[PDB]
DNA sequence: AAAGATATCTT
DNA sequence: AAAGATATCTT
């Protein structure tokens, strides 16, 4: 199915899981960071491919933003369905030690799932899953070796800046918590669990509605 | 100086490269988007090399942020000059047309500038200099095809989510408003006008102090 | 155009 | 706890 191949096709990166940098189109190579905010954007790239491939595959079509700032990064819907459109969003946070205890914010509460049209580029009700794609990484000190440009011919030899990358495909209310996961941001907080809790799928909520419920009267 | 040979390395870097994708160790590329968070990223660890170099040419010591939260993205300062660091930050913005006028957010107000060691590498009285690195780049179709991945022999055939990028070093008060550039986060706006303006840099304070003194008692 | 989104982390 | 930083955009 869609939902078990994307998870099959995430697990198995594409060629494989070592991104060292980004190139240019004249063949130099600069190194990358070890901040969320770096691997954060390029998880989110890496992942491009991967989806709109899966998501063709089943007949589905794929729509990112085309305003800024608006929710999710890839809304696959069917033809034939209008209804029934699937929302995918990449999250990702960082880690300290290995297989520790961690935490994605899931978006803001205050917007579409308050009001169906704020902040998203298909109106809510025209959703029926919601699926979040998180990664994990563990930090790594960016080497002095990190500031250097480096040619086509050493790919191998460029430093990266993380380690052990663990990806996984979950609905958004399943690994939901109830805890906020920032403050000025207004954003939902996920549980506070192991990365294996996740792919599993060990949360709080019994359902959609409760969560939903639950976010939409947070306060 | 250290000033006008960054700059000018910048100019250079900017005109002879153009950053098309994010590369795998296997040899993988990955296609970029084209908003503001996927550039910013790739402006600021396209500057990391530049920088560095220039810094090491006059004789300084770089050092970048421990924590993801913290200003500046640069320190720079000479070993027998501890207490005189310069702080370099790269802003990135973008334009829908040519020639058309823009706008900066220039960091929070309500930290470093008032908490001397809030949010801040090392305390703000350390800093004898704020410079802004600023990158500005025109939308375009966001592949709206180009959702495949690429291998090195096709760099020339990999489309860019940027038009016209430039690039400008300019002091912080020298470009920096009396405008909010944020509402929730606190952030300083810069003035709004013409790429030309920002490098003549036609701000609209006169000093320094005048920036921080009125941005210290801005509510 | 003040206020509040989008993502994520730190105190 | 929460509250509020990091950077940029939309309304
Ligand atoms: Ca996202």
């Amino acid at each position: 199915s869609l939902r078990s191949d994307l998870i099959n096709a995430l697990y198995d990166e594409n060629q494989k899981y070592d991104v060292c940098g980004i190139i240019s189109a004249e063949g130099k190579i600069y190194p990358l960071g070890s901040d969320t905010k770096v691997l954060s954007t390029i998880f989110e790239l890496f992942s491009r491919p991967i989806i709109n491939k899966i998501a063709e595959k089943h007949g589905y079509i794929v729509e990112e933003p085309k305003q800024q700032n608006h929710y999710p990064d890839f809304t696959l819907y069917k033809p034939s369905e209008p209804n029934k459109k699937i929302a995918i969003d990449i999250k990702t946070t960082y880690t300290n030690k290995e297989n520790e205890k961690i935490k994605f914010t899931l978006g803001g509460y205050t917007s579409f799932i308050r009001n169906n049209t704020k902040n998203i580029v298909y109106p809510f009700d025209q959703y029926i899953a919601h699926w979040i794609i998180g990664y994990v990484y563990t930090r790594v000190a960016t080497r002095k070796s990190s500031l250097k440009t480096y040619n086509i011919n050493e790919l191998n030899e460029i430093p990266k800046p993380y380690k052990g990358v663990k990806v996984f495909l979950q609905d958004k209310w399943v690994i939901a918590g109830d805890l906020a996961g920032s403050g000025n941001t207004t954003n939902i907080g996920s549980i506070h669990a192991h990365y294996k809790d996740f792919v599993e799928g060990k949360g709080i909520f019994d359902s959609e509605d409760e969560f939903l419920d639950y976010w939409r009267n947070y306060e």
